[PDB]
């Protein structure tokens, strides 16, 4: 139908602006912590700890298979980084510092993208 197909090139250009969304908020974190999922070989305890992990790699397959249906998933996966890490290490650790940093400069980041997704429809 042209409705599916209307509904298909709705779908392409939110992967769009979540490409650069992802983008602009991996750039928050240029000591790329966050980049790879945590190694199970190296932290073989973790999903003791943390019941649904996530990283920027994880993020990216699923964007590019357009699989985001909207923004609030995507913000969803976002929030389970930082999350998952501020649970997982102390205070006094560089990684927790490190997310810290992440949310509060990505704050800025999806404050905009929320009214550009509501904005362009």
């Amino acid at each position: 139908s042209m409705e599916q197909v209307a509904m298909e090139l709705r779908l392409t250009e939110l992967t769009r602006l979540l490409r650069s969304v992802l983008d602009q908020l991996q750039d928050k974190d240029p000591a790329r912590i966050f980049a790879q999922p945590v190694s199970l070989k190296e932290v073989p305890d973790y999903l003791d700890h943390i019941k649904h992990p996530m990283d920027f790699a994880t993020m990216r397959k699923r964007l590019e298979a357009q699989g985001y249906k909207n923004l609030h998933e995507f913000e969803e996966d976002f929030d389970l980084i930082i999350d998952n890490c501020m649970k997982y290490n102390a205070r006094d650790t560089v990684f927790y510092r490190a997310a810290v940093r992440l949310r509060d400069q990505g704050g800025v980041v999806l404050r905009q993208a929320r009214r550009e997704v509501d904005s362009i429809g």
